[PDB]
């Protein structure tokens, strides 16, 4: 029963603490998982991609194919990724399902002004000092998911309410 | 805890076949393992790549880079590619070591005479960790050895 959770959302909303949680309560729970996330990945993998548009693409293409292996082999796979263009994580979920393979959309959604207040290393305001240009959410788009299987409303929940409505939905749908 | 089994040789020299034998005894000995194999690695991760050199290089590197993450989730990660080029494998080899994620470079060697005889440049293995004489040997006895080493460094 592998799956790939696959989170979107702004610098700062909550998508490294989520995930970590998650992994955190699944392996308690002894569910095999595996989170990708920048570190494991944009040092690694994809060591040789920037921040443009074009490799923001290519970012999420090899994160969707390798999240897709894992979940192939059994794993529930986390990712934990900005993943800024609807295009691309619709193109993440068709790899899963022409593949047969369980993909949930989890848009990890505090406002704008919530992460900026945040500012949990420094990001925005180098942003707005124009000392970092494109920026997600200042200097480049995010385009928020219009139908995802889950909303995280992280401004309004804390994190183990929103782990656990991430458990429910893998429950609903017979994942664990 | 996890680790990688880097299966490298020519044509028909037998990685196929040994990989499905071992994933098969690790899986029926509750032990967690994937392969990585032209088959969902060369049109998916690997489909913007092409027959250049440079092309090659880069197949290679997101192998490795993809093994590494099984291994680090706590997988026997089995690959399953030719492999043909020594820089390569040793390239492969960095990215695991740098980490210290055990690496297993498998020469799967049978003569090349064997290998068009089966019909299902290379550049042999400098000290690999295990050599597998798949002509000698069979699938059976190839995967015992395979156990073997990795009941050495504590990974079954
Ligand atoms: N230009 C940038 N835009 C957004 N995040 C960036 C940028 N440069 C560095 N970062 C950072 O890299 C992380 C985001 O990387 P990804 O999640 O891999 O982004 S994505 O758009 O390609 O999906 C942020 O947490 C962060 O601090
Ligand atoms: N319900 C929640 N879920 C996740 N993080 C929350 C949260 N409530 C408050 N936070 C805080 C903890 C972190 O400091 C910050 C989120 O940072 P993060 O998880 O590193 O963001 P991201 O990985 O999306 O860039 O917000
Ligand atoms: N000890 C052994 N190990 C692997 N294959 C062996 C073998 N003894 C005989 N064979 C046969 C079985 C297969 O028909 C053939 C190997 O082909 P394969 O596994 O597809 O090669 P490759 O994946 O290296 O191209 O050789």
């Amino acid at each position: 029963r592998g799956c790939t959770v696959w989170l979107t959302g702004l610098s700062g909303a909550g998508k490294t603490t989520v995930s970590m949680a998650l992994e955190e309560y699944l392996v308690c729970h002894g569910i095999p998982c595996y989170t990708l996330d920048g570190d494991n990945i944009r040092q690694g993998l994809n060591k040789n991609l920037g921040f443009s548009p074009e490799d923001r693409e290519e970012n999420v293409r090899r994160i969707a194919e390798v999240a897709k292996l894992f979940a192939d082999a059994g794993l529930v796979c986390i990712t934990s990724f900005i993943s800024p263009y609807t295009q691309d994580r619709n193109n993440a979920r068709q790899i899963h399902e022409g593949a047969s393979l369980p993909f949930f959309e989890v848009f990890v959604d505090a406002p704008l002004h919530v992460c900026e207040q945040r500012d949990v290393k420094g990001l925005y305001k180098k942003a707005r000092a124009g000392e970092i240009k494109g920026f997600t959410g200042i200097d480049s788009e995010y385009e928020k998911p219009e139908a995802p299987e889950l909303v995280l409303k992280t401004d309004s929940c804390d994190v183990n309410d929103c782990v656990q409505q991430v458990v429910e939905l893998l429950q609903e749908r017979d994942i664990v």
